[PDB]
């Protein structure tokens, strides 16, 4: 049981790097070395986190430089993503890169990045890390397994909280988030791809700005992301799928569901607001359903999930998968679940989403 | 009890359903009963389980000076000659009309026109508002209890379209198509919830599962069975449709969410009883969930037993006529009128026209 030892990088340490921190510690063979972000509260905060002492620098090149790490994991601002790749394609280091979602911005570049990322190679996984939820895995095996049937339909709901406050209020702007059916809906149209097993032929959105951050002003400007939409997609081979996103819903006990309709069943999960946002003592569990057209007769059960996994982030135990799989792909025992490619596609599809909400209209897209 | 005589006009499983629900309230008596299949003549016949005049003409029916008011529960694509008919009877007789009340654009615009100058009752026979959970709902909505509200969601989760006479329910021609025939019951909901006007719509649906390739008197079975739609308002709010026609294993057959910028709700309608299994009638709920404080409360919504069990519509039935009674007797007002149905249909008639062009569709 001699674990092998991965040394890893942080590059922007806020919020979510903590998550991936607190994630790593329950993963034996886990080391955190290096640290780079140049806002000093957030290296304290983050040192603080990961309880021992690493290196820490206020820029990448010289975490690049130091040759303290053998893996990266990038949670900057989304509109960073692209030149921290770029600088660690051309450093000769060759190192394993787990960069959160969105992988980028624009459609420039997501062209650019698609070019560089084929000549690099190393590991380079992209953090949609929705999939690895347990309840979200039981719908996928089930959607893949034919237990479904031929499958037509698939929705995705999700009611939550306004956008919560990062550093520098980075968030709260459409150009250095990619908008927010990019920012925050990226994983859902990767879910689609994943589920349905199919390419987007067509989108249509329709969204606004109605209800959040109005009396948030930064440096005179307000918020320019949206806070609700409903998206449809269409796929090449005839099948369609919906998202329903709400920013002031966090009311509702559930804050997923997610439907898959095929010609001899339909299974849903409902997945619940995480500890940290919901109210104290009042813990639910996930729930999947399988509803098969004949005989009648759903059957319906509770996924639950290791207390410490669950309590390590706010994304009901996935990230802790998500880093399993980095492992495993690190050491050479295992592939990269989530591509480059998987990370363009979600990008572009919420792109043309944002699209659509702006031009009334529906947006034709490319295979 | 005043006494009311009614006229059918089709006499098929939807007329049946109007006749165990007549049944149920006092002053009711039918007298008259038109449909040109008589077979359905005699299993209507035998539903009222009273001796009634049968024709197999309306207009027969119209002269026979048997009748108080009117129910038409023919074919779509028959309501408005049906309609035109009465209108020009001189009988000025009270109509309560299934819904659609027409399935194109010609049509709307003539029947538009027509049902300005008729003076009697006319009715639209969408009753989903009756729903004791979707009461609930929409008092929520309208007394404010939700805040501004933003997006309204309906889904439905059902079993492919029943066998009917003459297959009439297979042809888009005859039906005004799925989302005309199946959701304008939903576009109306929209309506009233939102207490708005839609101004676009757009929609993306197939035939993908269901009824291919059947042929009946000339026509090619044609029918959406799964759609999205989403409508936009005058005021800034949205609305979304799911509709699937293969999903009939889901305990629950509709589900219906509003978000405002308070509070959410969101009831939970089961199949009804004669579609779902034996041992397992499950009732309606109703969820509140605001904001703040966060406190998520949850109840079930019941059905009188009686009212439940004469139709397949979770009691609506009942209260449309309830109110068409006092309509007839001038002892209260028209709930959903002619206007209501006219855009009800010509919001769905655009849902099917962005389906076939892929694009959205704009509205009056
Ligand atoms: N996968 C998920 O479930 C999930 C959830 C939340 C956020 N994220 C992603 O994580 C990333 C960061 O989100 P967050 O919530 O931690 O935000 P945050 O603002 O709390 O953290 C971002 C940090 O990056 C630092 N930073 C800024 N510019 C930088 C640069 N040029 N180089 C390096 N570091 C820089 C900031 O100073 C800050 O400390 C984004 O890509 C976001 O989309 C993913
Ligand atoms: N409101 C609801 O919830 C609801 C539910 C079901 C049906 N409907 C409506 O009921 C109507 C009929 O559907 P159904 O299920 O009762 O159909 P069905 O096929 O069981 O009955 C229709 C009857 O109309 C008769 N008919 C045909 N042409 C006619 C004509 N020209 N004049 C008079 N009768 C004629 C047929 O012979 C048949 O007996 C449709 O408008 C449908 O939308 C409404």
């Amino acid at each position: 049981e001699t674990a092998q030892t991965i040394r890893y990088g942080l590059i922007g340490a806020g919020h979510m790097a903590r998550e991936h921190v607190r994630n790593l510690a329950l993963i034996p063979g886990s080391l955190i070395t290096a640290v780079a972000d140049p806002t000093p509260s957030s290296l304290e905060e983050t040192a603080r986190e990961i309880g021992y002492d690493v290196q820490t620098f206020s820029a990448h090149k010289d975490l690049l430089a130091s040759g303290l790490v053998d893996a990266l994991v990038i949670a900057s601002p989304n509109d960073t993503h692209l030149e921290i790749l770029k600088d660690i394609f051309a450093s000769g280091t060759n190192l394993p890169v787990l960069v959160e979602k969105p992988v980028c911005t624009s459609a420039e570049q997501a062209d650019e990045l698609e070019e560089l990322a084929a000549t690099y190679t190393a590991p380079v996984w992209v953090a949609m890390e929705y999939r690895y939820m347990p309840p979200v895995q039981e719908i996928i095996q089930a959607a893949h397994s034919g237990k479904l049937g031929n499958i037509h339909m698939l929705s995705i709901v999700e009611h939550r909280f306004p956008f919560l406050h990062k550093v520098d209020a980075w968030n709260r702007f459409a150009e250095r988030t990619g908008g927010t059916l990019v920012e925050k809906c990226c994983h859902f149209f990767d879910l689609m791809r994943l589920i349905l097993q199919d390419e987007p032929t067509r989108i249509y959105a329709s969204g606004g700005h109605d209800v959040n951050h109005m009396d948030e002003v930064y440096d005179g400007l307000i918020s320019d992301m949206v806070d609700n939409a409903y998206v449809i997609v269409d796929f090449k081979g005839g099948r369609r799928a919906m998202l329903e996103l709400s920013m002031f819903a966090e009311g509702s006990k559930f804050q997923e569901r997610i439907s898959i309709v095929g010609d001899a069943a339909k299974i849903e999960t409902l997945i619940p607001v995480a500890a940290n946002h919901w109210i104290e003592g009042d813990e639910t569990e996930a729930t999947v359903e399988f509803s098969p057209r004949s005989p009648l007769g759903p059957e319906k059960h509770e996924v639950p999930v290791d207390e410490a996994v669950l309590a390590a982030g706010a994304h009901h135990g996935s990230t802790y998968y998500e880093h399993l799989g980095y492992r495993k792909a690190i050491l050479g025992e295992g592939p990269v679940d989530v591509t480059v490619a998987d990370g363009l596609q979600s990008v572009r599809m919420g792109l043309a989403a944002e699209q659509s909400i702006i031009e009334g209209r529906a947006v034709e897209l490319h295979a």
